[PDB]
């Protein structure tokens, strides 16, 4: 949305670990998502949180492991939405927007490619 | 979006009247929906224009039926993207991003449901 950047794409995935955290989400709302570089099992570690600031779970390590390079390196903006199944037992559905500056879109996209990604349509 | 707003959910649908205009979308690009209030052919017209305000065609006369009332009433923001197609010559698919006040989330869904439309999953 900011003026001067664009929408870049999505990518669907899910959040897991849901049955080791106490936080909840309800359907169609944000999540942050928020690195955890601190993982003692995983240092490209993503954490979910909900809109109140508590862990819901973790990126899959797949995807946290093609996304954390690009959070930490300011590459796009990443907003996170569950579209349902937000009272699943195991593992909830996640819509991720990529957003940002053209002239990094590049990387993006060769990062998500060098881990067998590849950007949807936006949003 | 903004809090306190909520995203209510998505729609899609189609451009049409490709043929009759100048304007030029992106694949994978937003679009302007404007109401044409004054459209001799459909008071609910919508019109769609690109990123500098070209018009681009209409949103189909069943969904600016929908759509007219919400918007007029500010029920809810509209936001809209053309995720592939965009160089089609006669239709385009559009993907309508619905979001607004939590207040209005049963006003939109009525309206809608009045001409045989609901919501999906946000976004
Ligand atoms: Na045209
Ligand atoms: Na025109």
């Amino acid at each position: 949305g900011s003026v001067d950047s664009v929408l870049f794409g999505s990518l669907r995935g899910h959040v897991v670990g849901l049955r080791y955290y106490t936080g909840v989400v309800n359907n169609n709302e944000m999540v942050a998502l928020q690195r955890d570089p601190n993982n003692p099992y995983d240092k490209n570690a993503i954490k979910v949180n909900n809109v109140n600031g508590n862990q819901v779970g973790h990126l899959k390590k797949e995807l946290a492991g093609a996304l954390a390079y690009i959070m930490d390196n300011k590459l796009a903006q990443i907003e996170g939405v569950v579209p349902f199944g937000a009272n699943n037992a195991f593992t909830m559905p996640l819509h991720m927007t990529f957003w940002g500056k053209e002239e990094n879109r590049k990387a993006v996209s060769d990062q998500l490619k060098k881990h067998g990604f590849k950007l949807g349509p936006a949003p």
